[PDB]
């Protein structure tokens, strides 16, 4: 296995407009073919990066800044990856969805509004080139990738994904770590051949290829380079920590026993702040923290996990994230602080998460035991509030992602199994569990665990129109855990 911790850990250049007034923001991003050294014992590795990198470049944006940025596709005709064509007119198709944004309909990264090179062919819901991003919402940790039909796992796992951050200036008197002490991580793991090239797999009378059901890779990067290790100065540091892998969950912790203080979810700042051992965090899930190194001066520091993915973690690969190396030499004081008071936050639909079978013996997973094609069911009306209860039978955690909105957790509260299986019967076995302190504040993918329902409340707007929602499993999102929401308007 690749010997760990022997690339630094890159730092994604900033994106910079094409132009930009007081008013008005513009970007240009294209999604090149382009090869990059994954680890300091490989050969380059062919991938599909916005801009030609991996991770695309950082967007960072100021609350209500106007912004519009125009996605291109200068990628190959065909694809590098294996594609399952039973799951569902050009090979290659792309979409930008900006997760967590809130964002006009038309602008979302719709799945059927992808487009081929340079816009040749594009899918039924295609129409415009430019998207539009208000970025009228709370500061807070966004990122963005490829979202489309029948694609997403492969697209994402070429490499199109980069962090996007809302800053809010009336934040800044909160004092937190900033500019070179602000920090994303965005982790993903893959599976890399001897001749450096991604691995991703083409089986779990088969059709083949064939989609599976879940992708756990062997080895975990972070920001583009397997293993890496950060040089840091001892003093306060803030992490976006964006879980943009396929499948797997991470169950993050420091290896000298240190705590990390959250400050931020999906959709912004915590009420108050959270001091934690370690934290879950699901695909599409994003962590604001702060790890005070000031007290581990010259201390080697591995980011360990503990979560298995396909079995038990191997304490020589994927228990490994990265190592923060506390050697950088002060170069001022730690004017940072971490304030524990952070911000001020002042119809019911049931939903059930399965899995069925297709004629090919193999799992589809499905959302209420919709298809993706069948009539929309969820259509709440624009400027209503709903508590949406989500029961999940089924073996495993799925990470719900809704479109457009950010909402709060209400409870958990464990169901027998059984009995639901068959008389259909919502028999609970425990109280109700509030949300821990991580969830007291505003998310968009959230974990609905097995054997539980979930109770989300969510305001369903500022906006109308067609949206999706989703299992952020990549590998269950395209076959088939999606679903169209209509927002309507009167
Ligand atoms: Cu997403
Ligand atoms: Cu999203
Ligand atoms: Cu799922
Ligand atoms: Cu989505």
């Amino acid at each position: 296995t690749l010997e760990k911790f022997v690339d630094a850990l890159p730092i994604p250049d900033t994106l910079k407009p094409v132009q930009q007034s007081k008013e008005k923001t513009y970007y240009e991003v294209t999604m090149e073919e382009c090869t990059h050294q994954l680890h300091r014992d490989l050969p380059p590795t062919r991938l599909w990066g916005y801009n030609g990198l991996f991770p695309g470049p950082t967007i960072e944006v100021k609350r209500n800044e106007n912004v519009y940025v125009k996605w291109m596709n200068n990628l190959p005709s065909t694809h590098f990856l294996p594609i399952d064509h039973t799951i569902h007119e050009p090979e290659v198709k792309t979409v930008v969805h900006l997760h967590g944004g809130v964002t006009p309909d038309d602008s979302d990264g719709y799945p059927e509004a992808w487009f081929s090179k340079d816009f040749e062919q594009t899918g039924p819901y295609f129409k415009r080139e430019v998207y539009h991003y208000p970025n009228q919402q709370r500061g807070a940790i966004l990122w963005y990738h490829d979202h489309a039909m029948a694609l997403t796992r492969l697209n994402v796992y070429a490499g199109l994904v980069g962090a996007y951050i809302i800053h809010d200036p009336k934040e800044k008197r909160l004092k937190l770590p900033s500019d070179e002490y602000d920090v994303p991580l965005l982790i993903t793991d893959r599976t890399i051949n001897e001749d450096g090239s991604l691995f991703y797999p083409s089986a779990p009378s088969l059709p083949n290829p064939s989609i599976v059901p879940a992708f756990c890779g062997e080895t975990i990067l972070v920001n583009g380079k397997v293993w890496p290790y950060l040089e840091v100065e001892p003093r306060k540091y803030r992490f976006r920590v964006i879980n943009a892998s396929n499948t797997r969950t991470y169950n993050l912790s420091l290896d000298n026993g240190g705590d990390f203080i959250q400050i931020g979810s999906d959709g912004g700042l915590l009420p108050r702040s959270v001091k934690l051992n370690s934290f879950s965090l699901a695909p599409a899930e994003r962590y604001d923290i702060i790890i005070d190194f000031t007290a581990y001066e010259g201390e080697s520091i591995i980011l360990a996990n503990s979560a298995g993915c396909g079995g038990d973690v191997n304490p020589e690969t994927d228990a490994n994230i990265m190592q923060f190396r506390v050697t950088k030499p002060l170069a001022q004081k730690d004017e940072s602080r971490k304030p524990k008071y952070l911000a001020s936050y002042p119809n019911i639909r049931t939903l059930k998460l399965a899995g069925t079978q297709d004629e090919y013996g193999r799992p589809v997973l499905l959302l209420n035991n919709k298809r993706w094609h069948d009539p929309v069911t969820e259509t709440p009306k624009v400027g209503t509030t709903e508590i949406w209860s989500i029961i999940n039978p089924t073996r495993g955690t799925h990470p719900i992602h809704l479109h457009l909105v950010s909402f709060r957790v209400l409870d958990r509260r464990p169901f027998d199994i059984a009995r639901y299986q068959e008389s259909g019967e919502l028999s609970y076995t425990g109280p109700a569990v509030p949300p821990p302190p991580s969830e007291k504040g505003w998310k968009d993918t959230i974990q609905a665990h097995a054997g539980e329902v979930l109770r989300i409340a969510a305001t369903f707007g500022p906006y109308s129109g067609r949206y999706v929602w989703h299992c952020h499993i990549l590998e269950h999102e395209d076959y088939d855990m999606m679903r169209p929401m209509d927002i309507t308007d009167p």
